[PDB]
């Protein structure tokens, strides 16, 4: 049948009372967020950042996916990697998506990419590649975010968002032990996804859509998190059963209605421009891009 999809996760609409301290939010907020794995925040409407990438040097070498390579179980010269601009990225990706729905990009409903995103996961007659930028480090391109340095010039009305507490670049890094963290960036397209994983360390995440269009999460408490291993490595094949879970984690792909189906809970939402994600302590998440997008993410600790 097709797809079902998962019910939508909580989504926080903070005034700028509870704005001030993300920590603070996340904290008050956890009663409800980590029995649901993922939440999204909708910052107020008059907190908008300035994008404070280098677009004119922007060049990248994004990876290639296949997304239907594990039921392609059952050559290592497919596609070379080749390199873009921002520009030239977005027009291979408007186009990728216009003449795949036949239709113009911003037409296409997201339920609609949903499923078809997910038949295409576990078809064996059609074979569709993409390609995306990931875990692009922010020291080399500039953050998204505007940041207090001598490389970028930073005007006075941009300052706020440099000082700001939600600026990726101010989350607090350095976990607590007995005795060089920078967030990364994801340039999407169509059908690129990410697999389920959590974090190193079971470390918080955040996530920020700069612009462009919306990516698809789908989540997991971790109360549920050895359920969803054990259905986990019951499915997957045998040669990656037994692997680490570092290691099994860059080809754990699964439909959600089959971890939904074996009882794991599974919420889902669609993370807009301008809107953040946050992913709890050991909360397995996954998810794909709707289209031509700008993201960017860093784990912090509280
Ligand atoms: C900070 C870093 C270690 C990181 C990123 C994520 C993550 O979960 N995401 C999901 C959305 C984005 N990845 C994509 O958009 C790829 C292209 C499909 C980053 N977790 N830790
Ligand atoms: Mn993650």
């Amino acid at each position: 049948a097709e797809f079902v999809p998962p019910p939508e996760c909580p989504v926080f609409e903070p005034s700028w009372e509870e704005f001030t301290d993300p920590l603070s939010f996340i904290g008050r907020i956890r009663p409800l967020a980590e029995k649901t794995g993922i939440c999204k925040i909708r910052p107020p409407k008059d907190w908008q950042p300035p994008f404070a990438c280098e677009v004119k040097s922007f060049r990248f070498t994004p990876r290639v996916q296949r997304l239907n390579e594990l039921e392609a179980m059952t050559f290592g010269f497919e596609q070379a990697v080749r390199e873009y601009t921002l520009q030239s990225f977005g027009e291979m990706a408007d186009n990728f998506k216009s003449d795949y729905f036949n239709m113009p990009v911003h037409m296409v409903p997201t339920e609609l990419v949903e499923k078809e995103f997910w038949r295409l996961v576990s078809s064996i007659e059609e074979d569709v590649i993409v390609e995306y930028g990931a875990d692009i480090s922010s020291k080399d391109f500039g953050s998204g975010f505007p940041v207090k340095d001598g490389r970028r010039k930073i005007l006075p009305e941009e300052e706020e968002y440099a000082l700001s507490g939600w600026n990726l670049n101010n989350m607090p890094v350095l976990e607590q032990s007995v005795l060089m963290k920078v967030p990364w960036l994801y340039v999407g397209m169509c059908f690129s996804s990410f697999c389920w994983h959590i974090e190193d360390h079971w470390s918080y995440s955040i996530n920020y859509l700069h612009w462009g269009e919306p990516k698809t999460w789908y989540g997991v408490p971790s109360h549920a998190a050895e359920q969803l291993e054990e259905v986990m490595r019951e499915l997957a094949p045998e040669l990656f059963e037994s692997q680490p879970d570092l290691l099994h984690q860059l080809v754990t792909i699964m439909n959600p209605n089959v971890l939904m189906e074996h009882g794991v809970p599974v919420y889902r939402t669609n993370q807009c421009a301008g809107e953040f994600v946050v992913t709890f302590p050991r909360a397995y998440h996954s998810g794909f891009n709707q289209g031509y997008n700008f993201a960017e993410a860093v784990n912090f600790c509280t």
